[PDB]
């Protein structure tokens, strides 16, 4: 038959806003244990259905994909890309799918396709090798200097120049101030649009003195200013036959052609933003796990010494033949789950899920964190143990690696998964082959994640690095 989704009691005006608290991913996981994989809360007066369970989510996002492919009409999204963001706009219909096809093509055309200037590698491998070595020599300068560094500061530039080369054909010095301007100055994007923001559900918090949202509104049109001054710089030097960027890839499509040319050109912003921010957090988390688990660091290097040695620079060729790193990366994604919730979803129409009615327009949270820490899928899920993914013969258990959910599911799946998987692998491979990372004893290193759409960690200034052998 049909039932309504269960759920706990909530306050008549604010709902469950206080039981979510500072860490919705944790509050809604405990709630799932009691009420199950399909439950119901209210943030203010706005109902929300929360989805947990590996297969319950797969059933909704994949098997009933177009019932669950929408995006809710939340305020914070209206301030992203002038209210016309592909990834955050309410547009779910054909206008959206088209822009998604243009971003998928522009991505693979200037990332995995072979570089004309190299018979060896693809675009992505060239860029990541360049920044990987610049980053190493940069980091050495700092041990010669202060003797210690915060890695996030310099990884964010090296990561950004990769996605900045795929998109704008330009890179920036590690101290270019108009860049830290963008990517390393009051970047609270993730913390504001993380699922459950009070300002999206409490209409008066948008008008009261809100520093966190004033910083947010200035960040987004400071990024929209950057985009317009790089596409105008590109149309001044654009040549029909020779496409250099993803930007020129879209300028081309504007010429060939409800699909505004604004809606085509501001796609590169969604790529540039998700590119630099997410991959950076992954690498930064990986290095926070290497410092705090030296055993895992050496066994990564031990594998690199036996499968490639120190005679040659690693390549994407070697990704398939390095199982223990694929395990470390998978466990960095799983233990941290630095993307605890997908971007909120919305129902396109009345539908049902595991026997529960959900009407059209209902806001939906997808608790990826709950999957990666479900104690019935993982033995000891709070422990960082990459070995959990390795078979008795030292290979990757592919069925258990496909239970790690961090790139979403269904028709709204991340379109930069393989880029992020290759970029994260290559960066870590080139660095760990030639250097080791360390934090002296007696220093504080808070591993506690900070909630957000992409959870970050507390800044750590005490990283050290020395070369090997
Ligand atoms: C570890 C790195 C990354 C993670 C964990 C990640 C995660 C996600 C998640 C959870 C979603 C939304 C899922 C949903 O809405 O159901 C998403 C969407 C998206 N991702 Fe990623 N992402 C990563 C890297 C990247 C990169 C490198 C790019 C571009 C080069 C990218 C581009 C996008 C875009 C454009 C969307 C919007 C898709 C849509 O809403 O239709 N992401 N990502
Ligand atoms: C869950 O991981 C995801 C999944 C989907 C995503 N989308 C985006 C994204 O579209 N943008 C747009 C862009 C402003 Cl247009 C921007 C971001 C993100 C951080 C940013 N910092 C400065 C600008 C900026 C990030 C992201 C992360």
């Amino acid at each position: 038959g049909l039932k309504n989704p269960p759920g706990p009691w909530g306050w008549p005006l604010i709902g469950h806003m206080l039981t979510l608290g500072k860490n919705p991913h944790l509050a809604l996981s405990r709630m799932s244990q009691q009420y199950g994989d399909v439950l119901q809360i209210r943030i203010g007066s706005t109902p929300v259905v929360v989805l947990s369970g590996l297969d319950t989510i797969r059933q909704a996002l994949v098997r009933q994909g177009d019932d669950f492919k929408g995006r809710p009409d939340l305020y914070t999204f209206t301030l992203i890309s002038n209210g016309q963001s592909m990834s955050f706009s309410p547009d779910s219909g054909p206008v959206w799918a088209a822009r998604r096809r243009l971003a998928q093509n522009g991505l693979k055309s200037f990332s995995i396709a072979s570089d004309p200037a190299s018979s060896t590698s693809c675009y992505l491998e060239e860029h990541v090798s360049k920044e990987a070595e610049v980053l190493i020599s940069t980091l050495q300068e700092l041990m010669a200097g202060p003797g210690h560094f915060n890695p996030y500061r310099y990884v964010v530039v090296s990561v950004t120049n990769v996605i900045c080369a795929i998109c704008f054909g330009r890179r920036y010095d590690h101290n270019h101030q108009e860049l830290l301007s963008l990517v390393n100055l009051n970047n609270n994007f993730g913390e504001v649009v993380g699922s459950g923001n009070p300002a999206d559900f409490i209409p008066i918090l948008r008008y009261l003195p809100n520093p966190s949202l004033n910083a947010f509104k200035d960040l987004n049109e400071k990024f929209y200013s950057f985009m317009q001054k790089m596409v105008k710089e590109h149309y001044k030097t654009f040549e029909k036959g020779h496409i250099r960027d993803i930007t020129d890839s879209l300028i081309e499509h504007c010429q060939e052609k409800q699909l505004s040319d604004e809606k085509i050109i501001n796609i590169v912003l969604d790529l540039f933003g998700a590119g630099f921010d997410t991959v950076t957090t992954a690498i930064s988390w990986s290095l926070m796990y290497l410092v705090m688990n030296p055993r895992v660091q050496r066994k990564i290097q031990e594998e690199l010494d036996t499968v490639i040695g120190r005679s040659r620079r690693p390549r994407l060729s070697d990704r398939s033949h390095l199982p223990y790193m694929e395990a470390f990366i998978l466990e960095t994604f799983r233990h941290s789950s630095f993307v605890p919730f997908t971007i909120p979803h919305s129902t396109t129409r009345d539908t049902s899920l595991k026997g529960f009615y959900i009407p059209k327009g209902r806001c939906v949270f997808v608790n990826q964190w709950q999957i990666n820490h479900d104690q019935k899928l993982w033995v000891n899920p709070s422990e960082f143990l990459p070995e959990r993914f390795l078979t008795p013969d030292g290979a990757i258990d592919k069925v258990l690696s496909e239970k790690v959910i961090i790139f979403g599911m269904g028709k709204r799946k991340c379109i930069g998964e393989t880029i992020a998987r290759w970029e994260v692998f290559l960066f870590l491979a080139i660095l760990l082959q030639r250097v080791e990372f360390s934090v002296p004893l007696g220093v504080k290193v808070d591993m506690t994640p900070i909630y957000g759409l992409t959870m970050k960690h507390a800044c750590c200034e005490h990283f050290q690095m020395q070369l090997r052998s």
